[PDB]
């Protein structure tokens, strides 16, 4: 049965929550409170999402990240702690709060305010996946991960999550290249941006542009071979690559100066040009770098996930319909 809610304003935004939670403070941009969760003692993140059913658009990616989040349970994702709208009924259906851990600091913040130990970076990436082989067991690709995109506790606990520095500078090339299909290994590709990252305290492929982001990428790992051409499907990225001036492959060892040359042979594996030959994510976990770590019994592959449904064509107050269904069948997570 309904729970009492109470409002408030805050930060020029209405809020209307479940008593449950309290001390409702901002913490930024929709937008989002620190709270207290009186049933659990959690602090908890309550976010607002903004005008969740603006638009086909809006609604659909409100539908794809309730549906997602209600599905993803495993240690180093975000996970849903609740779902809840004031509405007492689908017509006054407006407004959707989801409701997560707090986190402290992202990646950017332990990155930008140090340069990490080997010891940190096992740690850290050995987290980062082990999340995305559950999610990628899923079927499901990220495409946006980079600092900002992972959460890190004072425990040094990690939970991938997606917010929405340039996205730009952590995208496998094949983006770059605006390739129509691309497989999960684009991920592996900015885990490899971000590893590097915090092994020398700087952005490894800082690019302006999407030409100059190709350029900086081709100066490391080296220009397209024969084999890699072979693959190119577009006529006009297959003319491009020709008419560049070739460039060798370099070693990392002479690049990555000082650092543990295991962390280096698996950037090695994961900063590969060619995508089907790219580490996957199960494979990166039984590299010797994470030997402390890895542990086949206990990373774990997600249920099977349905994409079909968010992507079919249907009116706003449809995919509306399809929310509210998805708010009110939300189970909790055990505490
Ligand atoms: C926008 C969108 C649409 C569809 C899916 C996602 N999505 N996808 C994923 C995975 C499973 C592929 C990794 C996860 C999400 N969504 C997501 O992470 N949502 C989310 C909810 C709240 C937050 N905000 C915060 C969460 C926790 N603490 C915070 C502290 C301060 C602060 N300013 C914000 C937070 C960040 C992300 C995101
Ligand atoms: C200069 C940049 C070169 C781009 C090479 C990226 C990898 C190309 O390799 C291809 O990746 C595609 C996307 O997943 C897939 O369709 C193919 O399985 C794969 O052969």
């Amino acid at each position: 049965e309904r729970p009492t809610f109470y409002r408030q304003e805050l930060n020029k935004t209405i809020w209307e929550v479940p008593e449950r939670y309290q001390n409702l403070s901002p913490v930024g941009s929709g937008s989002v409170c620190a709270a207290f969760d009186t049933k659990t003692g959690l602090r908890v993140a309550v976010k607002k999402l903004s005008r969740p059913f603006q638009s086909i658009i809006h609604a659909k990616r409100t539908y794809r990240e309730l549906r997602l989040l209600k599905h993803m349970k495993h240690e180093n994702v975000i996970g849903l702690l609740d779902v809840f709208t004031p509405a007492r009924s689908l017509e006054e259906f407006n407004d959707v709060y989801l409701v997560t851990h707090l986190m402290g600091a992202d990646l950017n913040n332990i990155v930008k305010s140090q340069k990490l130990t080997d010891d940190h970076v096992q740690f850290l990436i050995y987290q980062i996946l082990r999340g995305l082989k559950y999610i990628h067991s899923a079927d499901i690709i990220h495409r946006d991960l980079k600092p900002s995109n992972l959460a890190v506790n004072e425990d040094s606990e990690l939970k991938i999550l997606d917010f929405g520095v340039a996205t730009r500078w952590y995208r496998a090339p094949e983006i770059m290249l605006n390739w129509m299909h691309y497989n999960q290994t684009v991920d592996i590709w900015s885990v490899g941006c971000i590893m590097a990252e915090l092994l020398t305290g700087r952005t490894l492929f800082p690019g302006t542009d999407h030409i100059d982001q190709l350029k900086l990428i081709l100066r490391l790992v080296g220009t397209p071979g024969a084999e890699l051409l072979k693959k190119i499907s577009s006529e006009s990225a297959r003319n491009y690559i020709q008419s560049l001036t070739q460039m060798p492959k370099m070693n990392f060892a002479n690049v990555f100066i000082g650092a543990n040359p295991l962390a280096v042979d698996l950037l090695e594996k994961m900063l590969v040009l060619d995508s089907d030959k790219r580490i996957t994510a199960a494979q990166a976990l039984a590299h010797a770098y994470f030997a402390q770590y890895h542990d086949p019994d206990d990373e774990p592959v997600a249920d099977p996930y349905d994409q079909s449904l968010e992507s079919r064509d249907l009116l706003i107050d449809e995919w509306k319909s399809l929310t509210y269904d998805e708010v009110i069948s939300f189970v909790p997570p055990p505490l």
